[PDB]
Parts: C-alpha cells; sequence; structure tokens
C-alpha cells in the first residue's frame, strides 16, 4: 500500500525552454517506474511543463500539466496565493491523495533524514 | 465540503446495527459537522457503524473490506479497511494516501 507520495523540487515553465529549475514542488510516489510525478505546488500560475532528467542520465523529461487550481495558504508572513497542478490525465483518486499529502506534512522514515 | 487533513475516532461497528455496541474500531472522517470516509479494523466481518450523532444517533453502511499489513511499535499487524458505502474516488484517495504514509522503517 506505500504508495505515499514524497515531494522534491523540480523545474516548471510556460514553454519546454522556459524550464529552468527550482521554479515549484513536484509530489510523486514510486509506481515502479523509477519515479512518478502527479502534482506541482507553485507560486507560478502559467506553468504547462514540469522538467525531470531521466534516470540513466541519457535526455530529459517534459511532463504535461492541467491548468492550475488557485488557492489560499495561511503562514507566518500571512496569507499566500498557491496554484496546484495536477499533471494530464490524473485521476481522482491520485488527486486525493495529493490533497491528503497537501493538508499535514508528515515523515516517512524515521531516521533524521529529509521528510 | 472541502480539503482538510482527516482526523479519526474510535467509533462501534457490527455485521448489525444492533450489533454495533463497543468501539472496536477507527473511523476515518473530514470535518469541513463529521463527514466519515472509512473505517480501520482487526475484524473482517463489519457492515455497519454508529455515530452517535453531533439528538440522535447515525447508521452508516459499509463496503467490503480491504486486508492490508501494518508496522506498529510493537510489530506488524493485518487489519480490514472499510469504506462507506458510495464514497467517491477523490475522498478514497484521502484515505489510502493516510494509510500509506502509516508505516515505520529500520
Amino acid at each position: 500500500s506505500p504508495v505515499a507520495l514524497r515531494q522534491m523540487s523540480c523545474a516548471a515553465g510556460t514553454t519546454q525552454t522556459a524550464c529552468t529549475d527550482d521554479n515549484a514542488l513536484a509530489y510523486y510516489n514510486n509506481s515502479k517506474g523509477g519515479r512518478f510525478v502527479l502534482a506541482l505546488l507553485s507560486d507560478h500560475q502559467d506553468l504547462k511543463w514540469a522538467r525531470f532528467p531521466k534516470s540513466d542520465g541519457t535526455g530529459t523529461i517534459y511532463t504535461e500539466l492541467e491548468p492550475p487550481c488557485r488557492f489560499v495558504t495561511d503562514t507566518p508572513k500571512g496569507p499566500k496565493v498557491k496554484y496546484l497542478y495536477f499533471i494530464k490525465g490524473l485521476n481522482n483518486l491520485n488527486r486525493g491523495m495529493v490533497l491528503e499529502s497537501l493538508a499535514a506534512t508528515v515523515r516517512l522514515q524515521l531516521e533524521h533524514h529529509h521528510h
């Protein structure tokens, strides 16, 4: 059942060329095929591609995003408007997963280490 | 009904409404009132669960259970996941994600 969602920074943009670097936060799990990206969380409202380098290091990958959902969140600095991007074709089951994970941060391991 | 980190509450379930008597199950719910999405339990015969309303009490039917293993502070354990009758996939996705992130390695 551990289809637990992990997160990491990634490159995103309005065009494949426009992708540059840590421009967003990507939600993914390991559904066999290495890393499977489900959604992007960013401050930018017109992103259309999430970019990740291939596993074997032989090229790169660009995944398509659906138009984002705009939403507010509270923070120490105050309210903040964020954009949630589900990848194209993502089903409601996976959308729900992203949501719960977004609702409360929880470490997936016990050892002193990133999430 | 909007998004919010799921919460859990102990509740009584049974194979019949009459059977629901003592707390023997954990119920995931959304409070965006309490909307119960699913039940986690050690028994596999469960078919009903009651929730003493926020006046009266509520009985909600359950769908067939799903077996699954879980680490705990005292060794692994087997358990059963029950979804409320007719739950949509978006909500099930929220439950499955909570369960999935419920493990302990090394």
